[PDB]
DNA sequence: ATACCTCTTGC
DNA sequence: ATACCTCTTGC
DNA sequence: ATACCTCTTGC
DNA sequence: ATACCTCTTGC
């Protein structure tokens, strides 16, 4: 029925026991230089809480659900893999919601045309640990003494695992407290599965084969990088970083092949107004001059002439390659879009964001199910299957049936398949775009692959570090002990309950560069209306909300 | 810490860190015991024991 | 030989010689060959040969 | 008197 | 023109 | 007081 | 350690 002893505060420069060692700052920062550069400076802060590890140990783990794709034709439903799983716990806030709020997206978005990336980094103050004790009255009192443990991974050791992939970064929220996420990571492991039908005949191999000893991995905080303790007084702050990065653009592309170059002379044009008068080019298509890159004909249309090079590309869907580890989706670049979507069509390339509570999902709503949205590019840069197709070389026309494959004819006998599923364009002559933010979900920037060769960008994020990344930071609970322990013995250990809260700050910087107009015409620009009114306000609860957002509104010539 | 050096001289250098526990002694004091297993060597060709 | 330098990197220099045999050509000149097995791709589906 | 959709490859 | 199983009892 | 799996983007 | 809804009555 004691409040511990209340314990006395001696005295340092930058802390103690009854002094605050941080300040919160959660406030976005625009300064405007010449030439229409903008110094984009964002603040945000959070309230961290954090609970002892269940358990002080590394463990190495390996996740089953063979029962599910045992099924046939449940391929993709595959989730098999190994972890190691650690006491330590990740503070990620790699995530656009993390820095900005709407009103500044849509500044950005609405006046600028390209945006850098610069510097950013972060600290830790004003800790704090308690511990509890408990007829259920449970009570708490500070642990004066006791501490905190940090790591901060400079050197980047460990393997890479931005959270926002998952939806656990930090919460989108300066007024609400969250909470940072448990330090995972994958472990090696062969496997096999064949893939197979609703019609498919016994039992495709579908096994675990164990672990290649050549491939084996297994690091730990401890071993790899200084551990920080901090106590009340204590706070700790990481230098800054800055970023080596391409430029991410604001605007979008909407030519495609078909709007390269010099469209046509007509030699005719309408007389009066109204959406029937068209003009005419008013020659043969077969007595036209220019430039195609077809031998065989003489005949010259938009679709036939020549063009510089290709927009886009198109590739397999949906296409599940398999290494040592078990299959997995193909990925693309480019996604679709269009007037021939709308969401329904929504295929291959667009990119699907899940999420909860602490990251856009509104907060009253009440039901588990995770809220979620498609984004769909702007940059007219995808394809549409359905209007591709094939013909044989002597371009007989009008063509054949013999002569020609559809998206229509199946192949390999399948009827729900034809070529686009398994076509493939890519060439020296393609020619694209990186993905753009996707506000507030998307991950900011990430770390680029230790291969010798590499990916001409990720579809995560548009921000790939050439260099190195800025390290992980972890932190976790130092164990505090009971008088009882013997770790001679094979139980595990008791702990007192405890658990600490600790703010955590930071910043992030980025350049950019105020857009002009040169159309005359207006563009396209983000705004409030009465339609979306409500998703900017909190309810009459405090329920809040946050929306998704485009990112590349004005267009830009591609040529 | 592995550290390379000219001519292949490697300095090694090796932290480590634990967290140690510790109780108060069963009594403050000095004792001054005797151990005695006669018993087992009493035994006969139980030299070693 | 090895040598080992700072920061861990090493100069590795590799010497190697051999007796060299060589006998006069089997003519001094030039000549401008075919080659066919044609015979043997004859077959039909034995491209790769 | 042409520089990456302005002024402005200026200053 | 030999130095402790290399270069290198050099530099 | 974060640099490309150590020390060490130090010296 | 308060200046006209940011940084910044700073520089
Ligand atoms: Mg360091
Ligand atoms: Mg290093
Ligand atoms: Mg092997
Ligand atoms: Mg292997």
């Amino acid at each position: 029925g004691s409040g511990n002893g209340s314990g006395g505060g001696g005295g340092g420069g930058s802390g103690g026991v009854g002094i605050s060692t941080g300040t919160f700052n959660n406030q976005t920062e625009f300064k405007f230089l010449e030439n229409g550069w903008v110094e984009i400076t964002a603040n945000s802060s959070r309230l961290v809480h954090l609970n002892m590890p269940e358990s002080e140990n590394y463990r190495r783990v390996v996740v089953n659900n063979m029962d599910k794709t045992a099924v046939n034709g449940n391929m993709a439903l595959d989730d098999i893999h190994a972890q190691i799983v650690t006491p330590w716990s990740l503070v990620d806030a790699n995530a656009w919601g993390v820095w900005f709020n709407p009103g500044d997206w849509q500044l950005i978005v609405n006046t600028m045309s390209e945006l850098h990336l610069v510097s950013f980094e972060q600290e830790i103050f004003n800790v704090v640990l308690k511990t509890v004790s408990e007829p259920p009255t449970k009570v708490y009192n500070n642990d004066l003494t006791a501490s905190l443990m940090v790591a901060l991974d400079s050197n980047n050791t460990m393997p890479f695992t931005p959270a926002a992939m998952r939806s656990e970064t930090l919460g989108f929220y300066p007024w609400k407290p969250t909470i940072p996420t448990p330090w995972r990571y994958y472990f090696q492991w062969d496997r096999t599965l064949i893939p197979s039908h609703t019609g498919t005949s016994g039992t495709p191999t579908n096994i675990y084969h164990g672990t290649d000893p050549d491939d084996v991995q297994f690091y730990t905080i401890e071993n790899s990088v200084p551990v920080h303790l901090l106590r009340t007084g204590d706070e700790f702050a990481t230098g800054t970083f800055f970023f080596d990065c391409k430029p991410c653009r604001l605007t979008h592309t909407w030519q495609t092949n078909r709007a390269l170059g010099l469209p046509p002379f007509l030699n005719s044009l309408p007389q009066s107004e109204g959406a029937t008068n068209f003009g005419d080019i008013g020659v043969q298509q077969d007595k036209r001059r220019g430039v195609t890159q077809m031998g065989n004909t003489n005949y010259i249309t938009e679709a036939t002439i020549m063009r510089p090079a290709e927009v886009g590309y198109s590739a397999p869907y949906y296409s599940f390659e398999a290494s040592t580890q078990g299959p997995f989706k193909t990925p693309i670049a480019a996604g679709r879009g269009g007037a021939q979507t709308d969401e329904n069509q929504a295929a291959d390339g667009n990119p699907r964001y899940a999420f909860g509570r602490q990251h856009g999902q509104k907060t009253t709503t009440t039901g588990e199910t995770p809220e979620r949205f498609t984004y769909i590019a702007h940059q007219d840069t995808g394809r549409y299957p359905e209007g591709d197709w094939i013909q044989n070389i002597n371009f007989n026309l009008p063509v054949t049936n013999d002569n020609v494959l559809l998206p229509t004819d199946p192949i390999g006998g399948k009827t729900g398949i034809n070529y686009t599923n398994i076509f493939n364009t890519y060439g020296p002559l393609t020619a694209l775009n990186n993905v753009p933010p996707v506000y507030p979900n998307g991950q900011i920037w990430d770390k680029e692959f230790d291969t010798d060769l590499k990916p001409r960008l990720h579809v995560n994020a548009p921000f790939v570090c050439q260099n190195n990344c800025p390290g992980q930071l972890f932190v976790k609970v130092a164990p505090n002990l009971t008088n009882e322990y013997d770790p001679d013995a094979s139980a595990n250990m008791s702990r007192i309950v405890t658990y600490s809260d600790f703010w955590w700050k930071g910043k992030l910087v980025f350049k950019a560069k105020l857009r002009a107009s040169h159309t005359w015409n207006p563009i396209q620009q983000m705004s409030i209306n009465v339609d979306n009114q409500f998703n900017y306000v909190p309810s009459n609860i405090g329920g809040m909300k946050i929306v998704y957002e485009k990112s590349q509104l004005a267009p830009r010539k591609l040529y």
